[PDB]
């Protein structure tokens, strides 16, 4: 139920090999939690959530227990109140969990963030964060305590929070200004070079460079061999493929085709291997005579129009553009519904005027193009009052010519102020909703972008080829971010602040 | 080039005239309305250069394969894509009617690719900065209001 690479420790080979020849248990309240949470005792729960230490990890692994139920009851064509109740169940311990994070940040604020990244070790060895994430629980992470944990989780060991960005784009640009930089408390290059948000600008001035050589070989013209800046451009993307590929391989689970599966979950993995796939025909396709050289240069401004559209995901790391970016991704799905109705209207009267103006015309496939051509640049501001209607020494008159202005006036009335005024209606009215949810869900994965950018080598996809070769070295033969080992005095510290926390919180609530 | 420069300062002197207008009753805090707007204006128009550029380079690229390295390149990147989106679409200017002239290879996508992004320029980003602007507008002018007060 709790997931792939949790390990409960009921399975361990010191329970097993205690339970071959059969004790206590060090702490009881959470086997009985996990027990009235799996039978469906809501009440007991509560009851033994208040006890014991670790409260916080025990309402967490009963809100992903008790969602991970419902779903199985869901799929297993229960009597679907099952579901009802065990939902119920889940929102009431995330709503717990929340509420005590609250308490706690509010009480302390040092010792909050210390209690939500130390190790847990009776629960497969995972923090606050990872089980909160692993249950889905967007409140408990877009929370304040956690986003500043965060925060100082993605500045790294550097002390710079007035005015960032430049000053590392400063330090990436002149080494000789990273010495002159105050740290947190030879050795202090590997420190710079390690953030996160370091190679985040790595990343993203290669990127740029990139960008600016994909630019200059598509407007110049070609020859028969690649010049530099093709050999540049296509090592960066061969590189950037094997670091895919080195992604997939590096995955959680065990299998080839579970690990893909779980890999092609985020579009844009999917549309990256999309992307690099087609550069490769388009490469292989341009190393030929004239005709595959063009088709070659044709994939190649396809390809630039893809990479052009994927900064939005580098522009994503900002505080005011992420959430701008998800709601047109909402936006795009209203406004898809929208064109349906609009497509009907333009190639209804499309055809009208076709078929009314043209009464000789052989069976070409040319008789597709003016269908959508002219009644699609029609609402764009393009009107013409001799391309359509022409005025008919003088030309003959086709029958039935006087009805295709009436028929235009009727369609651009009811496709400029009708259709596109509802869609500024709907956008409008639907607002507010998106907006939050937008919010929410760029705090939620702020997470996984300082993750995924702490497992990065530190070099660029450019001259990534050096790290990968260390790797087969390293191969032959998370002091922080992710962990934080603390020894026992910190442990009973850490438990008894806690248990004052929980009690303070229950005595607040009740009074 | 000192007439150049004055014709260009001028604008300047034209503009300040908001600050004279500032004194009126109605009129100071529509001026600092507009002067939130525009912070809005820049956040929602630095995606709309994005997609301009990357259409004008497509345009560019497919249309015209046999052009020397020159800085008029940088020009038709932006000028057409800006030009196209107020109004002034044109079906000759772009994808032309290749005795009838050569038609260079790929010359069928451009249309598909001018469609696509007049969709998703003129419909969605302007619409969308449109309810950005409605539904943060009565905090605006609270705040506009108290400042000019
Ligand atoms: C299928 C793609 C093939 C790519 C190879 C050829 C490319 C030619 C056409 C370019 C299409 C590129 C669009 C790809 C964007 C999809 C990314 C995605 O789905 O992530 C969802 C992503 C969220 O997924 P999650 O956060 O990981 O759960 O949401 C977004 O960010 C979508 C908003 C950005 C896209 C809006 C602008 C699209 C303009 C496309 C119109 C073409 C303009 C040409 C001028
Ligand atoms: C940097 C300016 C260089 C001037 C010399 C060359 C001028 C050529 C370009 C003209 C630029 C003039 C704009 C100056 C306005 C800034 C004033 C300011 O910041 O006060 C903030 C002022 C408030 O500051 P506070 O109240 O004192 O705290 O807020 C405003 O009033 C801004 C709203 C008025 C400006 C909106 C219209 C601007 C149009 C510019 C587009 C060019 C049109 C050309 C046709
Ligand atoms: C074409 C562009 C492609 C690359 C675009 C790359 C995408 C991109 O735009 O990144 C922006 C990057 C992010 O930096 P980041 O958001 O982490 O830094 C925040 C920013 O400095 C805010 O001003 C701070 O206060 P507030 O929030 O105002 O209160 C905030 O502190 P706090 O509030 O959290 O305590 C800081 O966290 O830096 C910039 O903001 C502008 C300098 C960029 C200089 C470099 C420009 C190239
Ligand atoms: C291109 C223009 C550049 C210069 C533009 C200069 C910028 C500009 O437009 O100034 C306007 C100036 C300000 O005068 P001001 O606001 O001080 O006078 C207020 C005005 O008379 C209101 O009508 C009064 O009642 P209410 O508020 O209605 O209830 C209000 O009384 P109260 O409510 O406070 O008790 C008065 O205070 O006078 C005018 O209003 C129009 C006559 C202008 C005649 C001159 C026209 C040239
Ligand atoms: C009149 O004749 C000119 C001649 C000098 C010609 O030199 C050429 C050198 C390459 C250069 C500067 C030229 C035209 C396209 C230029 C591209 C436009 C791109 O725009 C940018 C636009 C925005 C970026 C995001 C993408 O790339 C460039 C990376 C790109 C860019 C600036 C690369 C540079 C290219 C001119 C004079 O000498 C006697
Ligand atoms: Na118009």
């Amino acid at each position: 139920l709790m997931g792939g690479a949790y390990r409960c420790n009921y399975t361990r080979k010191r329970f097993r090999t205690l339970y071959h020849n059969l004790n206590h248990f060090p702490f009881p309240f959470h086997e009985l939690m996990v027990w009235a949470v799996l039978m469906k005792r809501q009440k007991m729960a509560l009851f033994f959530w208040q006890h014991g230490e670790e409260a916080m990890a025990k309402a967490l692994v009963a809100c992903k227990l008790c969602k991970a139920m419902a779903h199985e009851a869901s799929e297993n064509d229960m009597v679907d109140d099952i579901s009802q109740e065990l939902n119920h169940n889940s929102r009431d311990f995330g709503q717990l969990a929340v509420e005590l994070l609250d308490q706690s940040y509010k009480q302390d604020e040092q010792l909050a963030m210390k209690l939500l990244t130390y190790e847990l070790k009776n629960w497969s060895n995972a923090t606050c964060l990872q089980l909160a994430v692993a249950a889905k629980h967007r409140d408990f992470i877009a929370h304040t305590c956690s986003q500043m944990l965060l925060t100082d989780m993605w500045m790294g060991r550097l002390r710079m929070r007035k005015n960032s960005g430049l000053k590392v784009i400063l330090g990436i640009l002149l080494p000789p200004s990273i010495l002159s930089l105050e740290f947190k408390n030879g050795r202090k290059i590997y420190e710079f070079y390690n953030a996160p948000i370091v190679k985040f600008w790595f990343y993203t001035l290669a990127y740029i460079g990139y960008l600016m050589l994909f630019n200059y070989i598509v407007l110049v013209k070609m020859e028969r061999w690649p010049s530099t800046q093709e050999w540049i451009v296509i090592s960066y993307i061969f590189t950037l493929g094997i670091e895919k590929m080195r992604e997939i391989l590096m995955s959680e689970p065990g299998k080839l085709l579970q690990k893909v599966k779980v890999w092609l979950q985020e579009y844009w993995n999917v549309t990256d291997l999309i992307a690099i796939l087609l550069f490769s025909v388009g490469m292989i396709l341009r190393l030929q005579d004239q005709p595959f050289r063009s088709d070659g240069r044709v994939i190649y401004c396809v390809n630039i129009i893809y990479w052009y559209i994927r900064l939005l995901d580098i522009f994503g790391v900002n505080k005011y553009l992420g959430p701008y970016v998800m709601m047109i991704g909402k936006m795009m799905i209203d406004m898809m519904y929208f064109v349906i109705i609009m497509l009907v209207v333009l190639m209804s009267f499309g055809v009208a005027r076709q078929a009314i103006l043209f009464p000789n015309e052989e069976p070409s496939w040319k008789l597709a193009k003016n269908i959508f051509y002219m009644p699609y640049w029609m609402i764009y501001g393009e009107v013409f009052a001799d391309q359509i209607d022409p005025p008919c020494q003088l030309p003959p008159c086709k029958t039935g010519a006087w009805i295709v202005p009436a028929i235009m006036a009727c369609y651009l009335l009811v496709a400029n102020i009708l259709l596109v005024n509802l869609l500024i209606a709907v956008f409008n009215n639907t607002f507010f909703e998106v907006k939050s949810i937008s919010n929410q869900v760029w705090k939620f994965q702020r997470y996984q972008l300082i993750m995924t950018f702490h497992e990065r080598p530190v070099l660029p996809p450019p001259l990534i080829i050096f790290s990968h070769m260390t790797m087969i070295f390293q191969h032959v033969c998370r002091d922080y971010g992710l962990k934080l080992f603390i020894t026992d005095d910190e442990l009973k510290k850490v438990h008894d602040f806690e248990e004052q926390c929980i009690e303070e919180y229950f005595r607040e609530k009740d009074d």
